[PDB]
DNA sequence: TCGAATCCTGGATC
DNA sequence: TTTTTATCCAGGATTCGA
C-alpha cells in the first residue's frame, strides 16, 4: 500500500508544484466565479476519512488572462447482469465478499435494443456497481471476468452472473459525458465549501473566444561534414522562436564569428515579425538565457513542426549534458504513448492536422511547400552543410534565414489550426491535444455514446473479432467483403468546345422527353425552388421553346455540333441514402426475431427488404478435411515464448498462434492436395430492415445536416457584413466582423468532417455499433443510382467518364441548357433553372423514393405514422472550355481517375492522376507532361492541335540525341539523376534484392561500413552502358563518385565498368542513353499518340512505333 | 524458345 | 489504449508449359 500511496501523493504535489509555478492556483476558498475551460486532466484527492478518491481537475481562463483550478469527485462504475431471480443473492454474495472494496450496488432498469419483443415496451434490469476508486474497479473486473466466459458456453454464488456492460470507457470521458462539460465554453463555476461539490453551469449569453499566449519556434544543429547530427557530438548553432508576434532569437557564439544585429524581416506587409536578438558566448548560457526567459512569459500553448521527433528530444539531451533538467524546468516530458506532454501546457504540433485535414498530397507536405500553398509565400533555404561556413565567414545570412522557419509556423499555426480545432472540441467530450492525435472514428464513437446514454441505452460491448469461421459447406473462410464501386473510363483522347465532333442520337429519347416537359420543370419549381407552379407567369413560354427545341433535335439525330461539357455529381450521396432508406447499425434482423414479434400481423408493413453483393474469398478443404488436419495438431507440440520455457501442446498456444499454425498447415496441404490454393466467389443476399426501431442514429444525422446549412448561411451573411466593414473602415468593427466570419467558417468545416466521419466509422473492426449489410447496401445502392444517370446519357449523348460519385459527360450544343422563370413572390423575382438537372432528379423521385418511412406518433398509443421521403438530388458544374483523357497501352485496360481539365480563362481547372504531382520519376517526365498539358490548348483543329504539341516532344528528344550537347555541363545531373532512397536498412530487408539495394553496396564498397550502417540511406544514381547485358538491378552507378577525388574516380570507374581502355570519363559517355530514351519513348506514347490513333488522325511523331497489336488493328483497316 | 501469371517492393490514394 | 488499410499502380524477376 504504502508505495503506492506515497508514489500518486507524492507526483500529486509535485504536479501541484509545476502548475503553481505558472501560476495556476486551486480556488483556495468558497466564492463565485466565471472562466473559459481550456484544459482538464485527471487526478486523485482525498476524503473525509483522508482515504484515496479519484477526481479531475479543470483549467480555466479569465478575461484578464487570471487562471485557476477546480477539483472535482466522481465515483465510477459499471454494469452486470444476472440470471432470472438472483440479485438478491448475487448481491448478498458480492457485498460480503467485496467490503470496504466497493462502494454501493443497485437495481436500475435500462433499454437495449436486442431483448427480444421490445418494441412493445419491455426493458430489463442490470445491477450497477461502484467503486471509490479506479484501481479498485480494475481488479475486480478482472476477479469477475473470467466467471463469465464459462457461463456463456454453458448456454453458485458468483458463477450466477451472466453479462457485464460500459467496463471500459476511460474516466475522463465518462465524466465529461455524464456531466455535459466541453471544452470552449464559458462556465459559471461556485464552491459553498466542503460539504458540497463544485457546481459548474453553462453560459449562453457570451460568444467571443479569449486571446491564449501562445510560442512557436525552431532549433538550428551543428553536424559533422556529411554526417547527421548527434546530440553527444554537436552543439546547439540557433534557436529561434515567437510569442504575441514578437521575434526572438539566440545563436552560439562558439561557432558565429562576431555577434549578430537585429533587424526586422517581413513576408508580406501582415506579417510584422520584428526580432530582438541576445548574444552570449555559450551553448550552457544560451540554453539558460532559453529557460530564464520562457520561464517569464508563462504560456499556455506551445507549438513545434514535428516537434515531437527532432525538436524536443536534441534539446533535451543537450539540457543533460550541462545537467539542467529540462523536465523540471519547463516541465515537459515523454508520455508512455511515446509523445511529449506537460500537466499544464499544450503542446500542438501542426503536421497531424496537415497529414489529417489538409487534403494536400504526399509530395507537399514539406513544411515549405505547405507554407507555399497556405500563406502564398515561400520561405528562402538555406543547406544545414552550409551553416558551419556561414556562421564563420558571414553569419547574418544564416541569422537573416532563421526566421523563416519560425514565422511561417506560427502564422500557419494561428491562420488555420487555431479556430479550427477548439471549433471540433465544442462538440464533443475530449481533450483538444486528443482530438487532434486521435482517429475520426474515435471522434465518432465518443459522439454517438453521449445520444446512446441520454436515450438511457445500454452500451454494445466492442465486436470481438472470431478467426477461422466455417462456411455452411464447410470452407474455412478467409475473408468477407462488400463489392465496392466501379470506376470505369469509357472513351478517351481530347474534347474542345472549340472544334466540332459527331453525334448520333436516338430518335425516340427526344420522343420521350418531350412527351414530359411540364413533369421536369414542375417538379423543379415547386421541391427545389419552393416556388408554387401557382406563382409563376411565363411557365407556358419556357416549355413551348423546349418544346420546339427538343423537336428540332427529333428531326435531325445524327450530326456534328461543338460540345457542351458537364460535370454531374450528387451532394454528399452517402448521408443522403442513410438518411432515405432508414439505416441503422441496429436496425437489421432475420426471421428469427420476425417470428416473435407481436406486430407482424397480416398486412404489417414494417419490413423493408434490400439486396446486397457479398464476396467470399476461402480455402478449399473441405470441413472433413479440416477436422483432421487439427486432430494431427492435437499431438503437436510447440515453443515456448523464450528459449528457457518449456515447450507448450497446441491447447496451451495462444488463439492467433493456433490459427496462424492451422493457417499455415492447411495452406502447404493443400498446395499439393489440390490444384488452386484458395477460391473467391460472389453471391448475393436479400436484408431486412425494420422500419420501426429507435431512430437516435439518423435523427442524429439529419441534425448535423441542417445545422451545418445553418452555419454556411450565417458565415456567408458575415462575410458580406466583412466586405461592408472593410468598405467602411472602423479597425474595430472589421476586427469583430473578421473575427465573427472566422467562428463560423472553423465551425462550418467541423460539421462537415464529422458529418463525413458518420459513413467510415462502420468500417472500423472491433466498433461498438457495427455491422457489414449497411456499409454493402449504402454501396450497390449508389452504383445502381450511377448506373441509370448512364443509361438515359447515352441515350442522349455520350458520357466520357464515370466515378465514385459522378460524371462527366457531352452534350449536343443545340440542348436546351438553362432558362429563368419569372415570379410575383417577394422573395424571389427571378428564378434560374437548369434542364440537365431537372431531366434526372424526377427519374430518381420516382425510382428510388421510399414508401415505408414509419415514425411513432405519441408514446403511449404504440400508433406509428406511414410517411415517404426522398432527399437524394444531383446538381451540375460547367460548362468547360477543354477536357483531356489519355489511354492505356495495352489493349485491354481501361484506366482510373486520369485527367485533366479547363476553364474558359485558360486558367487549369483540374488535374488528376499525373506524376506532375509527385516529385515524378524522372524530372524530364515531369517538365515534359507540365509543358504538354498546357500545349493543348493551343491550335484550332484536332490536326493543328496534335501537329504543335508534337512540336513539345521534339524539343526534347533532340536533347535524348544531341547528349545534352548544348546543356551546361553539370546541369545534365540535376536533369537526368533519380534521387530515390532506400526505404529501411539492409539489416531490415534482409534477403530482398533491388536497385537501391545493388547501389547501396555499391556505395559501401567505396565508402566502407560508416554509412550502410545508417537508416533510411539516400541515394543519387545513374545507370551505367559498360556492363553491357548486364541484369538491370546490378547496372547502377552512385553519383557521388564522379564528384570524389581524380585517382579514386579513375579507380572505382575501372572497377565497375569492367574495363580499363575507356580513356574519358565522363556522363555523357557513361550512360545508357537508349533507356532514358525508351522512358521517354513511353510516356509519350500513352499521351500523344495512341490517344491520337483511337481518333483516327495519323502518328504524328515519326520517331516512336506503335505497339504491335495497335499497329495489326490500324493496318487490318487498311 | 517465348508468352503470360504470380509475387514482390515501393510510392500513393483520398 | 491504440493507428487506414485495401486497393491501385508501376516496374521488375522468376516460374511454368507448349
Ligand atoms: S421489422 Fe417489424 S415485424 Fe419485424 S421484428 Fe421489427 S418491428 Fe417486428
Amino acid at each position: 500500500s504504502s508505495v503506492s500511496a506515497l508514489k500518486r501523493l507524492e507526483r500529486s504535489q509535485w504536479t501541484d508544484k509545476m502548475d503553481l509555478r505558472f501560476g495556476f492556483e486551486r480556488l483556495k476558498e468558497p466564492g463565485e466565479k466565471t472562466g473559459w475551460l481550456i484544459n482538464m486532466h485527471p487526478t486523485e484527492i482525498l476524503d473525509e476519512d483522508k482515504r484515496l478518491g479519484s477526481a479531475v481537475d479543470y483549467y480555466f481562463i479569465q478575461d484578464d488572462g487570471s487562471r485557476f483550478k477546480v477539483a472535482l469527485p466522481y465515483k465510477p462504475y459499471f454494469y452486470i447482469a444476472t440470471r432470472k431471480g438472483c440479485e438478491r443473492e448475487v448481491s448478498s454474495f458480492l457485498s460480503k465478499k467485496f467490503q470496504g472494496k466497493i462502494a454501493k450496488v443497485e437495481t436500475v432498469p435500462k433499454e437495449d435494443l436486442d431483448l427480444p419483443n421490445h418494441l412493445v415496451g419491455l426493458k430489463r434490469n442490470y445491477i450497477r456497481l461502484s467503486f471509490h476508486t479506479v484501481e479498485d474497479l480494475v481488479k475486480v473486473r478482472k476477479e469477475i471476468s473470467p466467471a463469465v466466459k464459462k457461463n456463456r458456453e454453458q448456454d453458485d454464488q458468483l458463477d450466477n452472473i451472466v453479462d457485464m456492460r460500459e467496463y471500459d470507457v476511460p474516466y475522463h470521458i465518462r465524466l465529461s459525458i455524464d456531466l455535459k462539460i466541453h471544452v470552449a465554453h464559458w462556465y459559471n463555476v461556485r464552491y459553498r465549501g466542503n460539504a458540497f461539490p463544485v457546481e459548474i453551469t453553462r453560459r449562453d449569453d457570451l460568444v467571443e473566444r479569449p486571446d491564449p499566449v501562445v510560442l512557436a519556434f525552431a532549433i538550428a544543429t551543428t553536424k559533422l561534414p556529411l554526417k547527421f547530427p548527434d546530440a553527444e557530438t554537436d552543439q546547439i548553432m540557433m534557436i529561434s522562436y515567437m510569442i504575441d508576434g514578437q521575434g526572438y532569437l539566440i545563436t552560439n557564439r562558439e561557432i558565429v564569428s562576431e555577434d549578430i544585429e537585429d533587424f526586422e524581416f517581413t513576408p508580406k506587409p501582415e506579417y510584422e515579425g520584428p526580432f530582438c536578438v541576445f548574444n552570449e558566448p555559450d551553448e550552457a548560457h544560451l540554453i539558460q538565457r532559453w529557460f530564464e526567459h520562457v520561464q517569464e512569459t508563462k504560456p499556455t500553448i506551445m507549438v513545434t513542426y514535428n516537434g515531437d521527433f527532432f525538436d524536443w528530444p536534441f534539446v533535451e539531451a543537450r539540457a543533460a549534458v550541462h545537467g539542467l533538467s529540462m523536465q523540471q524546468e519547463i516541465g515537459f516530458q515523454k508520455d508512455s504513448q511515446g509523445e511529449y506532454k506537460a500537466p499544464q501546457c499544450i503542446h500542438m504540433d501542426c503536421l497531424r492536422w496537415v497529414k489529417r485535414d489538409s487534403y494536400l498530397p504526399v509530395g507537399s507536405h514539406n513544411l515549405k511547400a505547405a507554407a507555399k500553398a497556405k500563406l502564398g509565400y515561400d520561405p528562402v533555404e538555406l543547406d544545414p552543410e552550409d551553416m558551419c561556413r556561414m556562421a564563420t565567414e558571414q553569419p547574418q545570412t544564416l541569422a537573416t534565414y532563421s526566421v523563416s522557419d519560425a514565422v511561417a509556423t506560427y502564422y500557419l499555426y494561428m491562420k488555420y489550426v487555431h479556430p479550427f480545432i477548439f471549433a471540433l472540441c465544442t462538440i464533443i467530450p475530449m481533450e483538444p491535444d486528443e482530438v487532434l492525435r486521435k482517429g475520426s472514428g474515435t471522434l465518432c464513437e465518443a459522439l454517438l455514446m453521449v445520444q446512446a446514454f441520454h436515450a438511457n441505452i445500454i452500451f454494445p460491448n466492442k465486436q470481438e473479432q472470431e478467426f477461422n469461421k466455417l462456411t455452411d459447406d464447410g470452407h474455412v473462410l478467409d475473408s468477407e467483403t462488400y463489392v465496392g464501386g466501379h470506376v470505369e473510363a469509357l472513351e478517351s483522347g481530347v474534347f474542345r468546345s472549340d472544334i466540332p465532333c459527331r453525334f448520333r442520337m436516338n430518335p425516340a429519347a427526344f420522343d420521350f422527353l418531350l412527351q414530359r416537359v411540364e413533369k421536369t420543370l414542375r417538379h423543379a419549381l415547386e421541391e427545389e425552388e419552393k416556388v408554387p407552379v401557382e406563382q409563376v407567369t411565363n411557365f407556358e413560354e419556357v416549355c413551348d421553346e423546349i418544346k420546339s427545341k427538343l423537336a428540332s433535335l427529333k428531326d435531325v439525330p445524327s450530326r456534328i455540333e461543338c460540345p457542351l461539357i458537364y460535370h454531374l455529381d450528387v451532394g454528399a450521396m452517402y448521408p443522403n441514402i442513410i438518411l432515405t432508406n432508414r439505416l441503422q447499425p441496429s436496425a437489421m434482423v432475420d426471421e428469427a426475431t420476425c417470428a416473435a414479434c407481436d406486430f407482424n400481423k397480416p398486412g404489417a408493413n414494417c419490413q423493408r427488404k434490400m439486396a446486397w453483393q457479398w464476396r467470399g474469398e476461402f480455402m478449399p478443404a473441405s470441413r472433413s478435411e479440416y477436422h483432421r488436419i487439427q486432430h494431427q495438431l492435437e499431438s503437436e507440440k510447440f515453443p515456448p515464448l523464450f528459449p528457457e520455457g518449456p515447450a507448450r501442446a497446441f491447447h496451451e498456444l495462444s488463439r492467433e498462434e493456433q490459427a496462424k499454425y492451422e493457417k499455415r498447415r492447411l495452406a502447404d496441404y493443400c498446395r499439393k492436395a489440390y490444384k488452386k490454393i484458395h477460391i473467391t466467389k460472389v453471391e448475393e443476399r436479400l436484408t431486412t430492415i425494420c422500419q420501426r426501431e429507435n431512430s437516435f442514429y439518423v435523427d442524429t444525422v439529419r441534425a448535423f445536416r441542417d445545422r451545418r446549412y445553418e452555419f454556411k448561411g450565417l458565415h456567408k451573411v458575415w462575410k458580406k457584413k466583412l466586405s461592408a466593414a472593410v468598405e467602411v473602415g472602423d479597425a474595430a468593427e472589421v476586427k469583430r466582423c473578421k473575427n465573427m466570419e472566422v467562428l463560423y467558417d472553423s465551425l462550418q468545416l467541423a460539421h462537415k468532417c464529422i458529418l463525413n466521419s458518420f459513413y467510415g466509422y462502420v468500417m472500423r473492426k472491433g466498433a461498438r455499433w457495427y455491422s457489414m449489410e449497411m456499409a454493402g447496401i449504402v454501396c450497390f445502392t449508389g452504383a445502381n443510382i450511377i448506373t441509370q444517370a448512364r443509361e438515359l446519357i447515352e441515350q442522349i449523348g455520350r458520357p466520357l467518364e464515370l466515378d465514385t460519385d459522378g460524371i462527366w459527360c457531352v452534350l449536343p450544343n443545340s440542348f436546351p441548357e438553362n432558362f429563368v422563370f419569372k415570379t410575383t413572390n417577394v422573395k424571389k423575382p427571378k428564378v434560374t433553372i437548369s434542364y440537365p438537372g431537372a431531366m434526372l432528379n424526377i427519374m430518381v423521385k420516382e425510382g428510388f423514393t421510399n414508401d415505408q418511412y414509419q415514425e411513432l406518433a405519441e408514446p403511449s398509443s404504440l400508433t406509428y405514422v406511414t410517411r415517404s421521403e426522398n432527399s437524394i438530388f444531383f446538381e451540375v458544374d460547367g460548362p468547360y472550355l477543354a477536357m483531356i483523357l489519355p489511354a492505356s497501352k495495352e489493349e485491354g485496360k481501361k484506366l482510373k481517375k486520369r485527367y485533366a481539365v479547363f476553364n474558359e480563362d485558360g486558367s487549369l481547372a483540374e488535374l488528376k492522376g499525373f506524376e506532375v504531382k509527385r516529385r515524378g520519376e524522372l524530372q524530364l517526365i515531369k517538365i515534359f507532361q507540365s509543358s504538354v498539358f498546357e500545349a493543348f490548348l493551343k491550335g484550332s483543329t484536332l490536326e493543328e492541335v496534335y501537329g504543335s504539341v508534337a512540336k513539345v516532344a521534339d524539343y526534347w528528344l533532340d536533347v535524348l540525341y544531341s547528349k545534352a550537347a548544348n546543356m551546361p555541363d553539370s546541369e545534365l545531373f540535376e536533369l537526368i539523376s533519380e534521387n530515390r532512397s532506400m526505404s529501411r536498412k539492409l539489416e531490415d530487408y534482409g534477403e530482398q534484392k533491388s536497385t537501391s539495394i545493388s547501389t547501396a553496396k555499391r556505395l559501401a564498397e567505396f565508402l566502407g561500413d560508416q554509412m550502410v550502417k545508417d537508416a533510411g540511406l539516400s541515394c543519387r544514381y545513374i545507370i551505367s552502358r559498360k556492363p553491357e547485358g548486364s541484369p538491370v538491378t546490378e547496372r547502377a552507378i552512385p553519383l557521388a563518385i564522379f564528384q570524389a577525388e581524380p585517382t579514386v574516380r579513375k579507380h572505382f570507374l575501372r572497377k565497375w565498368l569492367k574495363s580499363s581502355s575507356l580513356q574519358d570519363f565522363d556522363i555523357r559517355a557513361i550512360l545508357d542513353w537508349d533507356y532514358y530514351i525508351e522512358r521517354l519513348g513511353s510516356a509519350i506514347q500513352k499521351i500523344i499518340t495512341i490517344p491520337a490513333a483511337l481518333q483516327q488522325v495519323k502518328n504524328p511523331v515519326p520517331r516512336v512505333k506503335h505497339p504491335d497489336w495497335l499497329h495489326k488493328k490500324l493496318l487490318e483497316k487498311n
